[PDB]
């Protein structure tokens, strides 16, 4: 659980593309030569036989204030502490000498934002003639972010942060919770500044983290209601799109005053109406009338494939 002792040779990381940016630095695409000495000291890497090893590293600034570097350090202790299949896991760092560096495992399928908009829902012929996906594989990918969430509850760790644009497909619908931050302009929408704070992603927000700054384990469970909800849509809309951004702000002071005001999320036409009602109670004013993590996955893996 602490950090690594020993960093992972930074020789063997061989450049190969940009995947993103932030104010940390960037994140490289990076083959790893010769794989099958470094799987010896692992570092456990999954190297599939006739297939390059590919990985994602993240990479701090040359440039970097002591107090960013404060910070990446942080992180890194942060990341050495998950460990969980849909979880981004830590293969190894670079620390002991200079460009300060995070690896990961490469996601061939970028985000499910990204993911799910290029898939048509398979009944569905208004296609593209085109990725299809299954009922049954919508489901187990909102079960596995489910399973995600329940293992960081059980390490009392808050995300924060949590929707489609932040989870990472890999083969067979594989998924894994990341966090990106918010500087990709291509959600620069889903974030917006809230009066005497901060740009935060209300339209993921709890009322009381909107009006009072309150994050935690039941907030999460209502952003992984929105989240829910994106993967039910197939990510072709955004939460409350109608609504402005100042609208969407009114409408938590309207959860608060609970007079019958607010506007809930609808129920999305590939949502059952016995998970729409699990839905509804992810966004329940109370914190404590909120499901537990364990409830959303057992009904995601179970009850919802037949109703
Ligand atoms: C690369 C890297 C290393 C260490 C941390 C992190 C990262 C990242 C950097 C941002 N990032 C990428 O740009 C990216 C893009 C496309 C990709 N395809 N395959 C891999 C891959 C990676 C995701 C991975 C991260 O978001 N974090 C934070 C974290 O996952 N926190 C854990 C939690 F979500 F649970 F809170």
């Amino acid at each position: 659980d602490g950090p690594p002792r020993v960093d992972f040779p930074r020789s063997r990381l061989r450049f190969k593309e940009k995947l993103g940016e932030g104010q940390f630095g960037e994140v490289h695409l990076c083959e790893v030569d010769s794989p099958q000495d470094l799987v010896s000291l692992d570092f456990p890497l999954n190297v599939r036989k006739g297939h390059p090893l590919l990985v994602a590293v993240k990479i701090l600034r040359p440039d970097a204030t002591k107090n960013a570097r404060n910070d990446f350090l942080k992180e890194v202790k942060i990341m050495s502490r998950l460990k969980d299949p849909n979880i981004i896991r830590l293969l190894g760092v670079c620390v002991q000498d200079d460009p300060l560096c995070m690896i990961t495992d490469y996601m061939e399928n970028g985000d499910l934002n990204q993911f799910l908009s290029a898939h048509q829902l398979e009944d569905k012929a208004a296609e593209g003639a085109d990725p299809t996906i299954s009922y049954p594989m919508l489901l187990h990918v909102a079960a596995q972010i489910a399973s995600g969430m329940r293992y960081l509850a059980t390490l009392n760790f808050v995300h924060r942060d949590l929707a489609t644009r932040n989870c990472l497909v890999g083969e067979n619908f594989t998924i894994k919770i990341a966090d990106f931050g918010m500087s990709r302009n291509l959600y620069a929408g889903d974030y917006y500044r809230v009066q005497g704070r901060a740009v935060l992603p209300i339209r993921w927000m709890a009322w009381e983290c909107i009006l009072m700054g309150k994050f935690t384990t039941a907030s999460d469970v209502w952003a992984f209601g929105v989240t829910l909800w994106e993967v039910l849509m197939l990510c072709r809309a955004q939460p409350f799109g109608q609504l402005t951004d100042e609208q969407v702000i009114e409408n938590a002071g309207e959860f608060f005053r609970d007079q019958g005001r607010q506007v809930y999320l609808s129920r999305p036409p590939a949502c059952p109406q016995g998970l729409y009602e699990l839905m509804l109670r992810c966004w329940s004013r109370e914190s404590e009338q909120r499901p537990p993590f364990s409830q959303l996955h057992r009904f995601l893996a179970e009850d919802a494939l037949n109703t």
